[PDB]
């Protein structure tokens, strides 16, 4: 049984393995450069092993050194995406598990594409500069030379330099700070992470921090000014933690921080182990977003202990990981929220097939990334496609309780580990073997390796759906002469969520009468509300239903953040409107400087521009 890693240049798990990382580093303001050491204690898987490759891109490779010597390397030519191939000649050969700890010197790039810079104006302070990194898929390469596989995993330990007036925190434990004895301005924090993680969970961030308890294992950190707010919107974390930890057995990480990052962060949020990075656009008020909290928690079993082997298998991280959110969300809002939310997920794998196009390859649930960015390929497929599948057996091998036990055992089997499919399917087979015939009903071919929809849509209970149907019916069949009968009272009995899912129905039959929308504002008022995910659904309808009123608003939600869960179809709908073309491009050429690597590059391809 043998798959390779397409993503990535180096030595494959199968010639040698990290077993650690030892990285000291000074963060550098002035010079938009992390530099620092990489130590990686590396175990040969064969006989007679004289040299490896690593994983880079955009570094600068100052020296390496093994047994207190400098050994020869060399960078390959530079492959798109994929960074620089480094080959490094190792002194003495090496026998099948024998360690040896290499030593490499290396600057980061004011452009790495792990990382994103921002000066003071670009904080809530505006009195100090902000660093913050994020590796997932392929980004660590980008920040320390490394095999940047999910198939190879390390622990490690840190000592961070930074300006005496800032923070440092990383995705481990804090093990203590004290001045840099090398230059009196700067402070060292130094950290430590004793569960073998994937690289890409390596994780970095700093700048003026505070902190504030929440729980017997959580703080939040962020600026000064998002700590109250942030507190309250995440109150629900320990006991989401708890049902969690009933889901899937003990927390083994100790500490559940949550980091508020600043508003470009590129995600709604990055499972870091023990720091947690979220959006600031999830404090909505009334902590309606939190289901973004028990999504990343329950990566805390799915993902970082049973972790994708390569890319291709996205989905087990991922579609796992939202069938355990949205059981956080049943158990503690009741089995009908559930299926609410597993039901609002059908729409978006909808919409995401919809706009891939039903054929295209990025729509299966299994990828070929070879010669693919995932940065490129990343969208809802993987999340519920594969929430799918695992809710549709979960109705097939008898309920939830049933499943659930298998989502127990499944994490408890390849706790600390990296799996593919198969693994995936050889246990669900070994675990469900009573039920083989049951199993042997559905469509794997289709279900896996197939472009589109998936062959057969699970059962879902519409109670709480039911409603935002009907309202989004009426407005869809009514004609200018039924406009009056709309009001404020229509909605009175609807949560935030039933109202974001009323706007998720109409935004599917967009455009609407462009009456139909003036009216729908002068009568919900939705250009009052401040929840992210409505904005954003109600900005999309108005745009893409021509209402020039919007664009500015559009641009503006477009620019203040920049989660490119909003940002991305936001600029492509303002560019698809030929009354906002012009300045939707605009507004990104002048933006681009000072955007996240991540999210300028892929807003440029969407635009087309350069
Ligand atoms: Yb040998
Ligand atoms: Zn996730």
């Amino acid at each position: 049984p043998e798959i390779v890693d397409t993503c990535s240049l180096a030595s494959p798990a199968s010639v040698c393995r990290t077993k650690h990382l030892h990285l000291r580093c000074s963060v550098d303001f002035t010079r938009r450069t992390l530099t620092g050491t990489a130590a990686l204690t590396v175990q040969s898987q064969e006989d007679n092993l004289r040299s490896l490759v690593l994983d880079t891109k955009d570094l600068t490779i100052e020296k390496v050194v093994i047994n207190g010597q400098e050994v020869k390397y060399a960078l390959g030519e530079r492959q798109s995406y994929k960074g620089s191939p480094m080959e490094i000649s190792l002194p003495i050969a090496l026998s099948k598990n024998q360690e040896i700890v290499i030593e490499i010197s290396f600057e980061t790039s004011p452009k790495s594409s792990a990382l994103q810079w921002l000066t003071p104006e670009q904080t809530s302070g505006k009195e100090h500069p902000y660093l913050f990194s994020q590796c997932q898929a392929i980004h660590c390469r980008a920040i320390l030379p490394c095999q940047d596989t999910p198939s190879v995993k390390l622990t490690y330990t840190a000592e961070v330099s930074v300006p005496k007036e800032l923070v440092a925190l990383m995705s481990a434990i804090r093990d203590g700070e004290t001045p840099d004895p090398e230059d009196p301005s700067r402070k060292i924090y130094k950290f430590i992470q004793k569960v073998p993680i994937p690289c890409y969970l390596i994780a970095l961030v700093v700048g003026a921090l505070e902190s504030r308890q929440i729980g017997p294992r959580t703080l939040v950190w962020s600026e000064k000014e998002q700590v109250e707010k942030s507190a309250y919107e995440f109150s629900e974390t320990e006991s989401m933690l708890k049902i969690a930890e009933d889901l899937g057995g003990p927390y083994v990480w100790g500490q559940y921080d949550l980091l508020v990052l600043p508003p470009s962060f590129p995600y709604g949020g990055m499972e870091n182990p023990c720091l947690t990075f979220v959006t600031p656009t999830l404090l909505a008020g009334d902590k309606s977003l939190s289901n973004v909290i028990a999504h990343e928690i329950s990566h805390s079993w799915t993902g970082n202990l049973v972790t994708n082997k390569t890319w291709d298998h996205f989905w087990l991280n991922e579609g796992h990981t939202v069938y355990l959110e949205r059981h956080i969300c049943g158990r503690l809002f009741g089995e009908k929220f559930r299926h609410f939310n597993a039901l609002g997920g059908w729409g978006e794998l909808q919409n995401s097939v919809k706009t891939f196009g039903e054929t295209h390859p990025f729509t299966k649930l299994v990828v070929d990334l070879t010669d693919i960015d995932p940065d490129v390929a990343y969208s809802s497929v993987p999340y519920e496609k594969g929430f799918a599948l695992l809710f549709y057996l979960e109705q097939l091998l008898g309920g939830p309780e049933i499943f659930l036990g298998f989502l127990k055992a499944y994490v408890e089997k390849f706790s600390y580990k990296s799996i593919t499919t198969d693994d995936w399917k050889d246990f669900l087979y070994s675990y469900f073997k009573d039920k083989v015939d049951v199993l042997n009903q559905v469509d794997w071919n289709a279900w896996l390796y197939s472009p589109g929809l998936p062959p057969i849509k699970p059962n879902y209970d519409m109670t709480l759906t039911n409603a935002c149907i009907a309202l989004s019916q009426r407005w869809i069949t009514a004609k200018e002469d039924d406009l009056n009968s709309f009001n404020a009272t229509d909605l009175k009995d609807l949560s935030s969520h039933q109202l974001n899912e009323f706007l998720a129905q109409t935004l599917q039959r967009a455009p609407l009468p462009l009456g139909h929308i003036k009216r729908m504002q002068e009568v919900y008022n939705f250009n009052a509300i401040n929840n992210s995910e409505i904005r954003f659904r109600w900005l999309r309808l108005c745009i893409q239903s021509k209402w020039e009123d919007a664009i500015p608003l559009a641009l503006k939600m477009a620019t203040e953040q920049g989660a490119m869960k909003f940002t991305r179809p936001l600029f492509k709908d303002l560019a698809a409107f030929d009354k906002s073309h012009d300045q939707a491009v605009r507004t990104y050429q002048e933006h681009k400087a000072s955007m996240h690597p991540v999210t300028a590059m892929l807003v440029g391809k969407d635009l087309k521009v350069d």
